């Protein structure tokens, strides 16, 4: 059927395997075990359409990032991730959007902004901070939380509708 290619990238532990394993599974994953390279498929239906979600759960460590490269050209849209109580994670946004363009070699390629962590209260990275970085982009932004579920099918699903935008 129509399969969509997905890729999840952002700073080490800001809840990009937390966030998958939320829209996957349903149940929120509350330890920290940094992943090197991890993939995920289901069907879901989409607006209408049935398809097939093929995700590619990324490291954020330097560490474990061998060879992210290879396996990150065949995606079609990217949801960059940072944590709201992170300003790091947030400042790291923009060098992991120009390595996206880097193994897509295009600087049209489907993308998501996701703050993620928003149910946490000590917040460094203001709503407002992270629209500004979106629109200069041309993407949305949208906030969520794998631990209360809150946006977290919103985001992924966004993410089809923009790769359905190109
Ligand atoms: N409160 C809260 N904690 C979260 C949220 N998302 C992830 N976490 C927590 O943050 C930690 C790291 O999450 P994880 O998903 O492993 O992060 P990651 O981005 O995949 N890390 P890596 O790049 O090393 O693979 C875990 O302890 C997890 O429970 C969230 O929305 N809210
Ligand atoms: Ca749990
Ligand atoms: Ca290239
Ligand atoms: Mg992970
Ligand atoms: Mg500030």
């Amino acid at each position: 059927m129509t399969e969509y290619k997905l890729v999840v990238v952002g700073a080490g532990g800001v809840g990009k395997s937390a966030l998958t394993i939320q829209l996957i599974q349903n149940h929120f994953v509350d330890e920290y075990d940094p992943t090197i390279e991890d993939s995920y498929r289901k069907q879901v239906v989409i607006d209408g359409e049935t398809c097939l979600l093929d995700i590619l759960d990324t490291a954020g460590q330097e560490e474990y990032s061998a060879m992210r490269d290879q396996y990150m050209r065949t995606g079609e849209g990217f949801l960059c991730v940072f944590a709201i109580n992170n300003t790091k994670s947030f400042e790291d946004i923009h060098q992991y959007r120009e390595q996206i363009k880097r193994v897509k070699d295009s600087d049209d390629v489907p993308m998501v902004l996701v703050g993620n962590k928003c149910d946490l209260a000590a917040r460094t990275v203001e709503s407002r901070q992270a629209q500004d970085l979106a629109r200069s982009y041309g993407i949305p932004y949208i906030e969520t939380s794998a631990k209360t579920r809150q946006g977290v099918e919103d985001a992924f699903y966004t993410l089809v509708r923009e790769i359905r935008q190109h």
